[PDB]
C-alpha cells in the first residue's frame, strides 16, 4: 500500500493538528497518521489552559500583561537552560495562535477567566470551556474534516525515508499488520509528543525515573518520534530534563486533584509523622523530597477548615472513592485516627501538627518557611491521602531551529524534515512552567505545517 | 424604702457580675441593681471573645505566647496613650480571669478554637461556646443565684451619696417611680459601660460623633456611670476616644456581619464608582475616609467567587433578607446592573474593578496597598451593600488606679467609689483592640468587688 | 503713624512672601511684615523638601508618579481628618507652584534627587540646592526687592482692624514701642505659622505638651495669627492635632540629625535596659512610646557597623561635640561600658541585645516586628545617645476655604481676611506628612495673595 | 623507594589533614603526600568560612539555631538530590568538628562575628581569624609537625595498589621523576578536591563547561582522585552537578570582589544595555543567564551612592587597578560614557536606567522583582565592569558511605580504600550552598582517619 501526499505529520496532538491545518490552508495535500485508536494524544486529555501574553481576554479583564516579561518568566523558569529563540518565537506569536484557534478552529475560550501558574508574574493563562483539552481536539477534527484533512489512526509510524541525497521524502508505518508507504513531496512533520510513559527510555537518560514514578499521560506517549528521527542522524539534546509533578496516584500515576487542598493549607507528612518540604515548593523539588523520605511516598493531611475554602473533596468525589476505595485515603475525626490507619507515630504527628498550629498562630513558618502561611489543624474531621510523584513533560526532544526544521549532530538542517511539539527539546529548559506546553506546540505546530508546505 | 449592703455594684454587665461574686465570695453582702429589664448590658450581646496570653486552649492547640508581647500589642494598639501600668495588671491577670470564668462561674471555651483581632502578633482570644456573650452571662446568673448575690432590674442608680468626710457611703436609685436608697458600708462599684449610645454626650466630646453614626451596643449605654461620678468631683479623663466599625447597618447601626467579605477581596466603592481606602486599614480609619466620600456612606462589592471563600451571605441569611428588603443591598448579575441599582456612574465603576482585577493578576495593589491582595472580580453575580459606620466603644471614662478606686481631679482617691469595665477610661487608649474590652472587664471587676468588699 | 497698601500680608515665611510676591504681580501694593529681626521664619531653617506628583526632576530620572496616589497618601496619613478638598487643591497646584519656584523665584532644585518621606507610596519630594530653605528664603527675597516688596522687620502685628460691616480693614503693629497702623485696601493675609514655640497654648489644647516636649521650630512661632483672627470671630479647627519629632536633643529641642541611625539599625533602648516599640513606627506613635517611658526619656545606640552604611556621626560633627559636651551622648568600646555611662541595668541590656542580635540572624524581630530587619550589634565600639520629644507642627488653626478666605464660626466668608500656611488648620489632618508642610505654604500662600489682590 | 605507613591520606587540604592528624592521634603511622609544591589547595586559598547549628560563637552573640533546619536548609539547598543520610551525619558531627579545630588544632574564629550564606535559614557561618583558609592550614601544619605527621610535597599519586583480594594496599606516587611506593597497611585516604580546573574532564560530564568558564581554584584540582579510584572499578556518581560563580574576572576566572555591589544596588547589562536577571537570583540561575546573553559575558554597573554603602571599590583597590589596567573596568562621571567605553547603545541604557530609578521609587521591580529592591542610578559617578562565569566546585565524586568507605558499582565496600572532601559526590546536591564545603571536608575528612586506622 503506497500513500503521497504533500505533507505528512505524525501524530494528531495539538502540534500536528495545527500543522495539519497550515498545510492544508497554503494549498497542498497532507495527512496526519495516528498510532493509538483515537486523536488528540496527550493534548487531549490536557487542561489545555494556554499562556499568552497580550490576550483578549485580559484586555477583557482590564489586565496588561507584556511580552518581555512573558519571555523572562519562562527563561527564568528553565534556570536559562532554554533557548532564547525558541522562548522569544514562543512569546511573540502567543497571541496569534490563541486568535488562530478563536477565529480559525472555533476554539471557545472563557472571555471572563484566565489562570496564573508557578512563575508567571501576571495571570496569563487562557482557559477553554470546559476546562479540557477535549474542547480543542473536538474543533481540531471538526475543522480538519471541513478542509478535507484526513487522519489515518491504527497507523503507527516507524522508520523515516530518506532519499539518496538525504532528504526525507516519505514515512513507512504499519497499519492492520501491513506495511504503508507515505510519500511526502514536501517534508514530514513529527508531532509524537514526549516519553513520559516510557519507562526504559526514561532510565536511559536518568536512572531515577524507574517505577517510583508513575505517567501523568497515556500510553502513547513512548518517544517514537525520537527514536526514528535519530536513526536518520538527527540531534535530540537535553533529555534528562524531565517535569513531574509531587502529588500523584500511586495507582494510575494520574495527578491527584483533590490535594489541591496543599494550595490551601494541606501539609506533606512522611511515615515519620514529620514535615519534610515546604509545601509551596517548586514542582520538581517536592518531588525529589518525596523520593527522600521513607518509603519515596508521603501524605497529604487537611481538614474540615480547610475544605470549607479549598472544595477539592467536593468537586472531585471520583478521586475521593477510589482513593478511599483502594486503601490509600482515609476520612477521620481525630489526628490520632489519621495516624493510626497509616501507622504513623501519633506523639510525633501531633507534635508536628502542634508546630504548624503555632506557625498558624504566628504567621511565620519556621520549619519550612510556607510562602502563604499555615493554616490551623487543631479541629477535625481530617482527610489524609497517600500519594507518590510521577513524570509530567520530557522537555528533551529533537534539535530544531524556530523555523522547526530538524537539525543533525553538526547542526545542519535536514531537508523535508520538521519537528513541532513536546517531541523537541530547545524550549523550556529544566523546568516545564504551567501553561507553557500549549502556546508552544500550537505557535511551533503551524509553522512546522507553514514550513514543510514550501 | 432602704437597703443595706456591704457593696452595691451598679451594672449587670461582665465587670459588675465580676464585682458581685467577689463580694459575695469575701464574706460580705452584695447586690447588683440593674436600669434595664434584661440583664447583661453590651457583654450580653458581645462576642464575648477575651484575649489571653498564655491560656490553657493555646496550650492545647501548641500556640506559644507572651505576656510581653500581648503587653506591647496592646500599648502599640492604642498608640501608647494607654496606661501602661493598667494594661501590665489586664494582661498579667488575664489568664487567672479566664480561668476563674471556666472553674467558678463554669464558664464554657472552646478547647481547640481562637481568634486572632487586628493588631495581635499570636492568636489569643478565647471563644465562649456558641460564640454569645449569653454563654457568659447565664454562667454568671446561675453562679449569682447559687452563691446568694440578688439582681435588682428595673432600677436606675441616679445620685452617689457622699457623706461629711467625703466617703461614697450609698446610691440612691429610682425603681417603679420610688427612691431607693442603697447603704454600702464598704464600697460603691461603678460597672455602667460606656456611653455609645449617648449621642449628645457623644457630640459633648466629639463633635462629629452625630447622626453619621449609629450605635452598635444597647440602648442603656448612656454613660450614667460618668455623670454619676463626676457630680462628687471623679475626675474623667480621654473622653474623645472612641472606637467605631465602619461596616454597619445604616438602619440599626448593627455591624454588618454579611460584609465579613471584607476580608476575603471585597471592596469599598463610594457614591463615584472610586476606591477610596485600603479595605483592611484599621477600622478608626475606614470610618474617617467612609465619612469623606458623598453622602457619609460607602458600598461593599463581592461576588459568587469570594461568597465561595467567605461564606458570610450563607451564614448570614437574616441580614441577606433585612438588607434587601429595606433597599439597601442587591444582588445582581452583572457590574453594570451593580452600578444602576444605586445609580453609580457605569463607566467609573467598570474601570475601577478593572484595576483592581488588574491588581489582583499582579499582586500588587497600586491604588491602597491591599496588604491581602485583591481578588479578581471580572465573573458575577455580584452583592452590593450600603453602609455607614457607628460608634463601637467608648474608651475614656473615670480615672481609677490598678486597684479601681476612683480618683478626683487632683488624683486623690475617693473612698468607698470603685470603677471597672468600659466605665473607666485609662485602659485602650485611642483604639480597642478586639478582645480586650472582655479581658478589661472581668480582670477589673474582678478587683473592684475585692476591694469593694475590704 | 499710617501705611497704606492694597494688601498687608503678615510672616516672612514661605507662605507669605508667596502671597505678596502675587500681590504685586497683579498690580497691587503689597508689603510684607514680620515681627522677628530676620525673615524666614521656620521656612529659612526647614529643609525645604516640597512634595511634587509629576514634578520635571521625576521625569529627568524617570519616575512616574500618580496626583490621585499623591492624594490618597495624605488622606491615609492623616487619617482621614484632613479636608479632601483641601488636600485636591494642594496637590493639583503642586507643580504648576515647584515651577512657579524654579521660574518667577528662580529656586534652584537638584535635577537628580528626590526624598520619599514616610507615607508616600512614590519618591516625590523636591530638593533645594543646599538642603536647606535658606535657598528659598534668599531667592524670595532677591526677587521681592526686584519687584519692589517692602518687608518691615521687627514689626509685629497685635490687632485686626475691622470696619463696621465686618470686613478686615488693616492691621495695627507694634514697631520701636510705637503704634503702626497698616490701612489695607483689598485684604489682610495672615501667614505667621504654627504655636509649636508656644508652651501654653500648647497645654490649652492638649495638657501633654508641656516642658516633656520641646519646639524644633524658631522662637517667633506662637500662634499669634489665630489669637488676632479669634478676636474678630474667626473659626479655629483641630488645634490639638500636632505633629511631633521622636528623637531630639533634650538640651535645644532641635531634631538630632546625628540619630538617623534609626533607619539603619539603632534601637531605642529605655532605662530599664529593654526595647519598647518598633523604631520605624510613626513619629507620634514612638513619641508617645518614649513618654511612657522611666523618666520619659529614651537612649539610642548603634554600632560603627551601623556608621559604615548612616555616616550620620561623620555627617553630624556638631551634634556630636556637643551631646558628648552636655554630657548625653558617649562612644564607648563595649555594651557593658554603654551601660554603666547611664546606669543602664548591664544584664537586662546584655540580654535585649542578644534578642536583637538573634532577631538579626533570623530575619524576624519577634519583639516589635521591625519592617526593615535588625543589625546585629555583637561587635563595637558603639554610640548611645539620651533623647527626648519635641513639638513639630501644629496641624490646627484657622478655617478657610480652597480660596484661603478665612471663615467665622457659622462658616461664613470673613470679608477682606485671608489666611496660608501653618496657620490654618484644614490640611493635614492628625499627622503632617514630611515634606507636605512647604507644598501647602506655597500653593495657598500664592492663592492668598492672588485672592487678596482683588 | 619505598615507604610503609599505616594511613596514607592524598591530598594536603582540610580534608586530608583531618584525616592524617586523626590517624595519628590513634596511634597509627600516617603521611600526607601532595602534588602541588605548596600545602593547602583550595581549602588554602577559600575564605574557610564552616557553616555550624549550635557553634560556641552563635552562642555569645545570643542567636538559637537548629540542626534540624541546618539539615533542612542543605537538603532545599540542592533540590533534595544529596544523600540525607550524608547531609545529617555532617550537620550533627559540625559542632565537633569546629570545637575540634578551635581546641585541637588551635585555630582561632572570630567570637563575635558570623555570616550568613544564601539558602541559610539561621546566620551560622563561622570565619576564622584573617577572613583567609591560610588560618587553618598554617595551624594544621604546625599542628602536624608537633605531632609527627609527615607531609611529602611533589609527590603525585598516581595509581592504587589493590592486592589480588580486592583491598586496597597502598599508592604508587611520582617525586623526582622516579616511581614512590607507598605501602598502607591500613588504608588509604583520597583527599584530592574537585576537578574545577580540568576543563577537559568538566567537558567530558558537562559540554557547557568549556571556555566560557573560568576556575576560582587551584591548578592542582584536576580530579585525580576520582580517575584514580575508578581504575579500581569505584563508583562516581554526579559528576556533573557543578557549581558555579556567575560574576569573575574574564582574565583569571577569580571571583570578583569588588562586584559585590551586586548585594547593594548594582545591576547587570548586557550589550544591548538591558537587564536580563534578577541580580539576586541563585548563582548558578545568574550564571546560565550570563551564558545567555550576546558574548556570554554581563556589565556590572553601581554608582557612588552604592559605594558609599558596599564599600566594594575601597576594600578591593587591587582589582580596581588589575580591571582597570586590563579595561575590563571604568569610572565614569555620566551613564553616557558608561555606554560609549563599551559600546552599549545608549539611549538603550539610558531607559534600562530609567526604569531601575522607577523601580527603586516604588518598590517593586516589575522587570525581575529584585527581592531586596533597587537602588536610584541618577547621579554618578559610575563604575562598569565586564564579568564572566567561573566554575567553583564540583559537587560530584566518589561514592561513599557516611563512614566515608569508598564503594564499587554494585555499591559493595572496597577495603581499605577511603575518601573524604570535595572529591566525594553524594553530599551536596546540585547546589553546593555557602561555608557547607568546609563542613563538609572537616567532619568526613575525620571520619576517614579514624575509619582508616582501624
Ligand atoms: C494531564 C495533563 C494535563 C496537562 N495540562 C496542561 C495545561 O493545562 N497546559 C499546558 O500548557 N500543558 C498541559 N499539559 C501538557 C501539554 O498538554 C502537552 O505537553 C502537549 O499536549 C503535547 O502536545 P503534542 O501535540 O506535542 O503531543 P501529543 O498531544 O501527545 O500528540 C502526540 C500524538 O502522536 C501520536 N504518536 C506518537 N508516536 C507515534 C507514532 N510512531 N506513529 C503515529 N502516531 C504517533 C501519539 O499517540 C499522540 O496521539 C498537560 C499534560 C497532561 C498529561
Ligand atoms: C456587638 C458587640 C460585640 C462585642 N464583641 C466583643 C468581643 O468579641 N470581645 C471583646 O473583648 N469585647 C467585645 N465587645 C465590647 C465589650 O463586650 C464591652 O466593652 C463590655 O461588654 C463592657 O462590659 P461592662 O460590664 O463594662 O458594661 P456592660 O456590659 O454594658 O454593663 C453595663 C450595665 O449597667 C447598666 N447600667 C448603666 N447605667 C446604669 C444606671 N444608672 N443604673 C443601673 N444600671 C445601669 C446597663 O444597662 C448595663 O446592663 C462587643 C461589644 C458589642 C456592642
Ligand atoms: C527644622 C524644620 C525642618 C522642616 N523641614 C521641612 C521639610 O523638609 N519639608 C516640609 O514640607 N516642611 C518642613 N518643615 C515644616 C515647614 O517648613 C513649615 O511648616 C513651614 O515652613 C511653615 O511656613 P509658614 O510660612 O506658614 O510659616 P513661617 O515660615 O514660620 O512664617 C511665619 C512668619 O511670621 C512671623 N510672625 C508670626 N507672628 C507674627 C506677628 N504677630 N507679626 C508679625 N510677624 C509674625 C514669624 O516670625 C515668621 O517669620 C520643617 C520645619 C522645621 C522646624
Ligand atoms: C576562592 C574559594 C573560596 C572558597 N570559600 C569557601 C568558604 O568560604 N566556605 C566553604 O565552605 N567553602 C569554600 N570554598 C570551597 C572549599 O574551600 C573547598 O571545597 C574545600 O576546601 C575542598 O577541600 P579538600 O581538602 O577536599 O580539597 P583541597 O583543599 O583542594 O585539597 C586537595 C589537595 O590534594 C592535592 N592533590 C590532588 N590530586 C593529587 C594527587 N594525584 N596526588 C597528590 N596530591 C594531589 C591538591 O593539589 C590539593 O593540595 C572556597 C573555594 C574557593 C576556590
Ligand atoms: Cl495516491
Ligand atoms: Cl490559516
Ligand atoms: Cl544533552
Ligand atoms: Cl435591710
Ligand atoms: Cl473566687
Ligand atoms: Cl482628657
Ligand atoms: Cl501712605
Ligand atoms: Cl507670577
Ligand atoms: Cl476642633
Ligand atoms: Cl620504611
Ligand atoms: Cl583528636
Ligand atoms: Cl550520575
Ligand atoms: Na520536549
Ligand atoms: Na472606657
Ligand atoms: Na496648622
Ligand atoms: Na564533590
Amino acid at each position: 500500500m503506497e500513500y503521497t501526499y504533500d505533507v505528512v505529520i505524525i501524530g494528531s496532538g495539538g502540534a500536528g493538528f495545527s500543522a495539519g491545518l497550515e498545510a492544508i490552508a497554503a494549498g497542498r495535500s497532507a495527512v496526519i497518521i495516528e498510532k493509538m485508536p483515537i486523536i488528540g494524544g496527550n493534548s487531549l486529555i490536557s487542561g489545555a489552559e494556554m499562556n499568552v501574553a497580550g490576550s483578549w481576554v485580559q484586555k477583557n479583564m482590564g489586565i496588561t500583561d507584556s511580552k518581555e516579561l512573558f519571555i523572562s518568566d519562562t527563561l527564568k523558569g528553565g534556570d536559562f537552560k532554554g533557548d532564547p529563540e525558541m522562548v522569544k518565537t514562543m512569546v511573540d506569536n502567543a497571541v496569534g495562535a490563541a486568535e488562530w484557534l478563536r477565529d480559525y478552529v472555533k476554539v471557545e475560550f472563557y472571555p471572563d477567566q484566565l489562570f496564573q501558574f508557578g512563575g508567571h508574574s501576571v495571570k496569563r493563562a487562557l482557559i477553554p470551556k470546559g476546562h479540557t483539552g477535549a474542547e480543542v481536539i473536538s474543533k481540531f477534527s471538526i475543522k480538519a474534516d471541513e478542509v478535507g484533512l484526513p487522519i489515518h489512526t491504527n497507523t503507527k509510524a516507524e522508520k523515516l525515508i530518506q532519499d539518496q541525497t538525504g532528504r526525507i521524502v516519505g514515512v513507512e508505518a504499519a497499519h492492520n499488520g501491513k506495511t504503508i508507504t507515505y510519500h511526502a513531496k514536501r517534508g514530514v512533520v513529527i508531532a509524537t509528543g514526549g516519553f513520559s510513559s516510557n519507562m526504559e527510555m526514561r532510565k536511559k537518560y536518568n536512572p531515577e525515573l524507574d517505577e517510583r514514578y508513575g505517567s501523568t499521560g497515556h500510553a502513547g506517549g513512548t518517544g517514537d518520534g525520537i527514536v526514528m528521527a535519530e536513526k536518520i542522524h538527527a540531534a535530540a539534546k537535553n533529555m534528562g530534563y524531565i517535569q513531574s509533578y509531587p502529588i500523584c496516584s500511586p495507582t494510575s500515576g494520574a495527578i491527584a486533584l483533590i490535594a489541591d487542598s496543599r494550595f490551601f493549607g494541606a501539609v506533606l507528612i512522611n511515615q515519620k509523622g514529620e514535615r519534610f518540604v515546604e509545601e509551596l515548593e517548586r514542582r520538581d523539588v517536592i518531588s525529589h523530597a518525596i523520593l527522600a523520605q521513607p518509603g519515596r511516598y508521603t501524605y497529604v493531611l487537611w481538614n474540615q477548615d480547610i475544605e470549607n475554602v479549598a472544595h477539592t473533596v467536593e468537586m472531585h468525589q471520583g478521586e475521593l472513592k477510589e482513593f478511599t476505595k483502594d486503601g490509600l485515603m482515609y476520612k477521620v475525626d481525630t489526628l490520632e485516627e489519621a495516624a493510626k490507619v497509616f501507622n504513623i507515630p501519633e506523639d510525633k504527628l501531633l507534635s508536628t501538627i502542634k508546630d504548624v498550629n503555632h506557625y498558624a498562630a504566628t504567621g511565620k513558618d519556621e520549619a519550612f518557611n510556607h510562602r502563604s502561611g499555615l493554616v490551623d489543624l487543631s479541629k477535625g474531621p481530617y482527610w489524609i491521602l497517600k500519594a507518590t510523584p510521577s513524570v509530567h513533560h520530557t522537555m528533551g526532544g529533537l534539535v530544531v531551529d524556530t523555523r522547526t526544521r530538524v537539525l543533525d549532530e553538526q547542526g545542519k538542517v535536514i531537508p523535508g524534515l520538521f519537528a513541532a511539539g513536546e517531541v523537541t527539546g530547545l524550549t523550556h529548559g529544566t523546568n516545564r512552567l504551567g501553561g507553557n506546553a500549549y502556546t508552544d506546540i500550537i505557535v511551533y505546530g503551524r509553522i512546522a505545517g507553514q514550513e514543510a508546505a514550501k
